[PDB]
């Protein structure tokens, strides 16, 4: 079920400057989620990273995916009345290609286990893989 | 032709954050037309104020994005006057047709009409192949 | 002669930092005209980008200022629809004459021309001044109640 | 003489979001300076002070007068080629009236003493909205 | 544990970002003394302005932080006056001794002198060292 | 001493506000280990969005923090290459044990494992502490010299 940006902030507690999901285009509960984060020069981190070369910081690509991952969790089982999810561990992260101003970062997250929730995440720009995440781990606290 | 990425955009335009609204230039023909894009993310400083309860890209910011793209065109068309500080002099016939929202790609084209400094240009911006804004005439001064 | 202060403007308008650009409303007549001001300070977030070597108020933000003021008038002329989300639908005949600089007071007047409850079509003209002298002219602003 | 913001930036090292003089309207070397700071809703401190009632922080009023005091010093004597001035002391500050968005804060600073090249300048300062005193300062002391 | 973490400070002070300058209250004695801290990081908004080539914490922001700390003590000392919007009315005998820099832990103590109309003293330390003295902060 | 203060950090790292997350280097030994710290203040811009109701230091930023300290060690161990623009190639074995909060001092250690300046390729391990106690652990941080 497709989601525009007002409804994301109803699920997630993240606000500016640390909401890194712009749209949710496809979601299947307990299974997968697809979404995007538009990379514009008009974002606050870009001045710091870097003055002479504007490149999306890798860690913020993790955060992006992790957030989209967390939307899936909250919409797969919100029985625990808590939207405050905390990153507990992350493993097998590979950055292949610089994400630059102008790109669309398309993102896919797959639920492995919900016991502590564990997920994987891929990031595409132009159908080409830019980030890989073997395993994001999350523990609503 | 060749794409002018952002680092090279900042070498042409004097605009900086939080008022640089052109992310990439995909095609430019000197003295004629220019196509650019602006990626609209929730991670932009203006969104918290427009509006807290419904994030919509201010319409005047779309004009500003288009007028900056038009400005790139002018400076590469004739830099004989190597002053990059161009000021908006007039704008005419602006119609916004659809809300530009976070998640969108604002695709933009500007068209040089006349040039002498005084230059005139038309602008159009699209999201998903659909017209979001039209500008008959942007007028500019050196 | 109602004097409206930033807290009460924040009750009318859904705009917030950094895109609220009316600081005060000095005169308002419902269904007719509104006069207000915006103080122009170096200490605004837009000025670092426009421009590094020469701070000048972006003309579009002068458009926005006058629009927001105009939209105040609209919501105090007719709030029967309790929606405060007005979008810009069209603008026509905009002339910038003088540069608006840090230190200036931007006195603004918007006049209501037509108000159609058909589509939510309100139409307004707008003039901005610094020191009694015209800095911006707008022949027609068109707005759409969402 | 009147001084624009562009020239203010030539004299003062202060940059956004800590430059609090928008215009110098009258200056006399070695004696007195007059200047203004336009107070808009569109400043980054206003969200923090305070969400529910927007009041210009008093310490920022002190800063604004201090920056204006600073300009006068640098134009009264720039034999010391150093624009980086440090507040060393402040005495006799009184806030009378809340400074609000939409106000013009007109400021005046009066040089009291200058030790040329110990770098110790002393000055007084007053701030006004609408002809009415909003801030008094008995003595700013600076480390040049 | 006689202290107050950030979430609890925000229930006391109306101040928010970018003008909340107390991170943690480590000791407090009602009607007497308050000890607090503020961590000084390059990643703070004011440091780009002051100064581009030499990051120094604005002295007035040292005054503001101490005053904020003093403000918590007042309110926890007597909240019968049901108002958390305190205004600075005056400040006296402020002396800056040393620059405060990114990386320092600004440790601050404010001492209540008189109430009802509140007057207090303030001292700031980096590494035991006195960075700022305030003889008298006046509140109403 | 072996202490680099913020000014010298900014000569080594290209990072600026709001993405410079090493405040001070307290001990460094070239080609081996580095100890630095990041001061956690409520007066940082990320805290407003993470989270409104509960200010917690984004875990990812704790990675960046460590990686930037890792980078300082690499650029001082070997600056053969006239390039300070290090990109994160991959990260591995990250655990977050305890929330980092406004008021904490994040004390950080990164250790060099392997370096081949032939390619411009380095690997590092990292641990973050608050009050002597572990808050973050990182098995492997991999970085490219681009
Ligand atoms: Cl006109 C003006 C100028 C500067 C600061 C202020 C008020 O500062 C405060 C507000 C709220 C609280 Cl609860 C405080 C507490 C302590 C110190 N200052 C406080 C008023």
């Amino acid at each position: 079920t497709s989601i525009d940006i007002e409804d994301i902030k109803k699920i997630l507690p993240h606000r500016y400057p640390f909401l890194l999901v712009d749209k949710v285009i496809y979601m299947q509960p307990n299974k997968t989620i697809i979404g995007l984060k538009q990379v514009s020069t008009n974002e606050p981190f870009f001045n710091g990273h870097f003055p002479q070369k504007q490149i999306m910081p890798g860690v913020l690509q993790i955060e992006a995916l992790a957030q989209l991952a967390g939307i899936l969790c909250l919409k797969s089982d919100d029985s625990q009345k808590n939207n405050l999810f905390l990153f507990a561990g992350v493993d097998g992260v590979r950055w292949k290609k610089p994400v630059l101003p102008g790109d669309t970062l398309t993102m896919q997250a797959n639920l492995i286990s919900f016991k502590i929730a564990k997920l994987s995440g891929v990031g595409y720009v132009n159908g080409k893989v830019v980030i890989n995440i073997s395993e994001m781990t999350f523990a609503l606290s």
